[PDB]
């Protein structure tokens, strides 16, 4: 199934933050309406917060997270969870190798802000 | 129901990261086996990271997130989500007022690391 | 925080199913736009299905689950989870006593159908 | 990533329930410790409960859900969510065709019981 794709409410600010847990350098791209809106990278085996940014979901509300290592797409897992019918988290994990820890880059999207 | 309390596997490293979205200064305390292990404080209405840390769950695995504003506890909402039977997120939102956006401090715990 | 309240897409069929795990007879009410749309009542300590129904979310999309035992409201916990940006679960647990298992009535709402 | 595989606490009763939403007849197999423990089949486009059973997770705690339609494996999506650190849901959706609704067979596992 497709993973790392989320429909947000239109014209809404959201946070996106990425964490690294890998010997390989992670690159995280965040697309809004199919155009890159943020890119983060780093290399940590201790959960470094390699990047954070505030974005707007725009007219479409379509947000996509992609992760690559050495130019090769990682395998993604994702879900969205909503608490008290108000607080939203879109969650992504990724695997760059064979150990299947799926933490090599972790991406958290949250809304609303403010 | 109790919120913000999570049982992690014992003796496991985990990440904890807090974001703020409120005019009030947020104080996030993270307890491991009922003792304060980390504390983050800050103010933002733009989802700023007010702190991040890596902790060990210890012998009990018991982790609790508390959120307060000027010493008064916020109302918490939380859940744990597990992707591909491996990647864990413990998620907390909090409300310091009446608008019920539950984003005033947002706390993300993730494991495993490395 | 309020629990057991969910905003569904409008005019959408959804499933609602209730399970019981308690010495007490559970009464589950499902409200659509603040009006009772289904009521399930039964008793089991073995996860028996006490009711299942397909309902329409109507013009508002507002769906609320209430649980009581001998007329006393149970304490609720809830969340919504979305898989592959398409498959939705609205999940409710409830506690009628002191053991905090939160399984006394378990309610699963799923959509889309068909 | 692997989907439909869950690690439950050992020697624990759990509920497993399957719903159908497809023109094709669904076959759901539930494995405990790699051995078939339950099997459900049926056709519905109205969320019929094609099976519900209480099983024991045994010494391993390993539970796997497989879904097929006239012998062809469906593509699976899955996640686990835990509410109030007590109430567990393991969720599976499946796609047998081209529309990517992922509801063709829906399987919900819940624990603890009683
Ligand atoms: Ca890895
Ligand atoms: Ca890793
Ligand atoms: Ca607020
Ligand atoms: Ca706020
Ligand atoms: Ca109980
Ligand atoms: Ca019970
Ligand atoms: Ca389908
Ligand atoms: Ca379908």
């Amino acid at each position: 199934a497709t993973q790392g794709v989320f429909t947000l409410p239109a014209n809404t600010r959201f946070g996106v933050t990425a964490f690294a847990n890998s010997s390989g350098t992670q690159t995280v791209n965040v697309l809004v309406n199919n155009e890159t809106a943020a890119t983060f990278s780093g290399q940590s085996t201790n959960n470094a917060v390699i990047g954070t940014q505030v974005l707007n979901s725009g007219s479409s509300g379509k947000v996509q997270v992609q992760v690559s290592v050495n130019g090769r797409p990682s395998d993604l897992v994702s879900a969205q969870v909503i608490l008290t019918n108000e607080l939203n988290f879109a969650l992504v994990g990724s695997e760059d190798g064979t150990d299947n820890d799926y933490n090599d880059a972790v991406v958290v999207i949250n809304w609303p802000l403010g």
